[PDB]
């Protein structure tokens, strides 16, 4: 079994009538849900506006995120796995990585809107890093939390880019 770290969605901009089971009814559309969870404040019993859902598998995780939008019980939610930027930083990418290179590995994470390969301001050089920007924030959330980035034969350094 995956980590439950890894197959947990925080769910934030819940309608205040959204419940344990009424979240549960519409995330249980995407994967089996092992825990479901609407947080409360202790005293009032009055919804925080946010909870969680964990799933069987990361690919069900995967499945509800490309699912969104989601409307809970009337209300656009804000789901997201467990700094919400949509850039990232690929170094060790050497001199001989392009980018179709890069373009054909990550667009199987989310839409890709820009690759920027660096090259020295001033002989025009690779540098041997580059930044990828998405639409969306799950695709570098699903990228980061891997242990290997494998491109044009290179293991690489991935990480978030303000
Ligand atoms: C952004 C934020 O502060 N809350 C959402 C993320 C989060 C952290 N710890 C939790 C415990 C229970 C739960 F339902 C959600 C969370």
């Amino acid at each position: 079994k995956e980590p439950e770290q890894l197959r947990k969605l925080f769910i934030g901009g819940l309608s205040f009538e959204t419940t344990d089971e009424s979240l549960r009814s519409h995330f249980e559309q995407w994967g089996t849900l092992t825990d479901c969870v609407v947080m409360r404040d202790p005293n009032t019993k009055r919804s925080r506006g946010f909870g969680f859902v964990t799933y069987a598998t990361v690919e069900e995780v995967d499945a509800a995120m490309n699912a969104r939008p989601h409307k809970v019980d009337g209300r656009v939610v804000e789901p997201k796995r467990a700094l919400t930027v949509k850039k990232i930083f690929v170094g060790g990418i050497k001199e001989d990585t392009e980018e179709h290179h890069l373009r054909d590995y990550f667009e199987q994470y989310g839409k890709i809107e820009v690759i920027e390969i660096m090259t020295d301001r001033g002989s025009g050089k690779k540098r041997g890093f580059a930044f990828v920007t998405f639409d969306d924030h799950d695709s570098v959330d699903k990228i980061v939390i891997q242990k290997y980035h494998t491109v044009n034969g290179h293991n690489c350094e991935v990480r978030k880019a303000l």
